[PDB]
């Protein structure tokens, strides 16, 4: 249930930056009908820094609801402070969420003993699976395999999603887990590299636009056909950079609107509108995937 | 003026459950008055201003200013990640009696250039106080460049940046860009001495939680131009402005300031946990070098 293609799907916003249910519902439909394992609600690319407490339990809400049984949703839960990532988990325990996505502190920067102890009080207030997040380029720390190692012998602590883009992490965490701790990256462009090494899959902002593609690819990574996943692969590997040619959630928020996927690409501060530049790298990189 | 020399990124005393402790704070900043800190950063990264909520945030600001009472210039710690949660910290504390505010770029979701310039310029559109800038990159993935520094510069109530690269170049980059009562000031103590040496007109330090007197004068020094003697001190200080880091800050500071006798216990907020035995050694063996104990 936490393998394969799992979107980390962008919170779609009105003009007025609120969030805008009518296109969720096309995203989330578009999902189900391509074949995408699950849905992570407000991660990094569904913007969870600029919506408040509430409104992000109305996204994830709004996005269960919509999901309607038909689709597994993941619940971003992070928080730098640890009495404000319970606050978020105790929010969803008994919703019908399957499990949460928690990252590590940012902006303070923890030690590892403080991560261990972050991450194992959030596990001891709920009954949810648990997938730790490391992604130090935007926290500013570095959850290590050593501790991810201690932190996999704690209940419903069950995987991680490993952003570094660092492909080493994948099989030096493995040897400090048992066979079904669940290892997903969180980096599209090397994606498909950590999957060939013993990854299970991958929390995707590329599926945010090439959902059909990107579950076929990772399916065929899990039967070990990685020849023909590649193809598909290099087919998506200008989108899995120029996604990022401007900040994340910027470029997939315009690439859904240009496909009509969503109503409007409006994000709220300190993201910013896509530049005419972004507009035509990113047009490029859909046209080099097929999609347009 | 009132933004230079020796400012203090003052400790969030706490009790043992992680409340604030006022009577500690009140020893403080009392210290900080007989030792002749300039001002006060009040709730920035050594205050611990991501574990308290909104409301306990602003009350440490407004029990710190209580505090001061009109002894010592107070700066709030502003800063945040949505611009909207910016401008309403901000509003808090319009017309409260701090002199300004410390705002720091977007952590985590790591805004463009563009996007830096729209979000402090929305703020400092959103307040007559003061507003000064805060560029940390290793905490925040982000790095507000001194041409973008220029740029906001410009709007009117943007008055300095609080620097905590560690990168000196940045001092004459970002003044040759900007009007020369914009203020220059360090974020990084290990290298605040030669920042102010560069051109910096302050400091807004952790050391001086514990040797407030001997950070005031090494930037008084400096700003003489008495750098010979400036220098004697940040020997006496330099163990403590790197070992103060030894474990994630403010963990060594608070720990120094109860072994020194200035707050009456060392409490943090997870994620923050207790000082190892190492760091505990560490940070004395520092403390003693700079005659501390
Ligand atoms: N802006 C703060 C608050 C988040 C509120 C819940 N999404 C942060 O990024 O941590
Ligand atoms: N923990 C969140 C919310 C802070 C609330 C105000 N001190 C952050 O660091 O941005
Ligand atoms: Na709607
Ligand atoms: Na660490
Ligand atoms: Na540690
Ligand atoms: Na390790
Ligand atoms: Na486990
Ligand atoms: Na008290
Ligand atoms: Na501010
Ligand atoms: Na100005
Ligand atoms: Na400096
Ligand atoms: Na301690």
């Amino acid at each position: 249930m936490f393998t394969g293609s799992i979107v980390a799907i962008v919170t779609p916003m009105d003009e007025k930056g609120n969030v805008c249910r009518a296109s969720l519902k096309k995203l989330i439909d578009y999902h189900v009908a391509s074949g995408t394992s699950a849905i992570v609600s407000v991660g990094t690319t569904g913007e969870s820094a600029t919506l408040n407490h509430d409104e992000h339990a109305d996204v994830v809400m709004m996005t269960l609801d919509l999901a309607d049984g038909r689709i597994p949703v993941i619940a971003g839960t992070g928080a730098n402070a640890t009495a404000e990532a319970i606050s978020l988990t105790q929010r969803f325990n008994d919703s019908g969420i399957v499990g949460c996505l928690t990252v590590t502190p940012y902006y303070n920067r923890p030690s590892q003993e403080g991560l261990y102890q972050h991450f194992k009080a959030i596990a001891e207030h709920t009954d949810l699976p648990q997938i730790l997040y490391n992604v130090p380029s935007r926290t500013g720390c570095d959850l290590l395999p050593e501790t991810v190692g201690r932190l996999a012998k704690v209940k419903n602590i069950i995987g991680i999603k490993e952003a570094t883009g660092n492909l080493t992490r994948v099989n030096q965490i493995k040897e400090l887990v048992s066979d079904d701790f669940v290892l997903l990256s969180g980096d599209d462009a090397s994606a498909l590299d950590f999957m060939q090494l013993g990854g299970h899959g991958v929390i995707s902002v590329t599926a945010n636009v090439a959902a059909r593609d990107m579950a076929q690819m990772c399916k065929l990574a899990a039967e070990g056909h990685f020849a023909e996943a590649r193809v598909i692969n290099q087919r998506l590997m200008p989108l899995h950079n120029k996604l990022f040619v401007e900040p994340n959630p910027i470029p997939v928020k315009w690439a859904c609107k240009e496909l009509g996927l969503v109503a409007t690409d409006t994000l709220r501060l300190p993201m910013t509108p896509i530049t005419d530049s972004g507009r035509e790298t990113v047009r490029a990189a859909l046209k080099h995937a097929g999609l347009l």
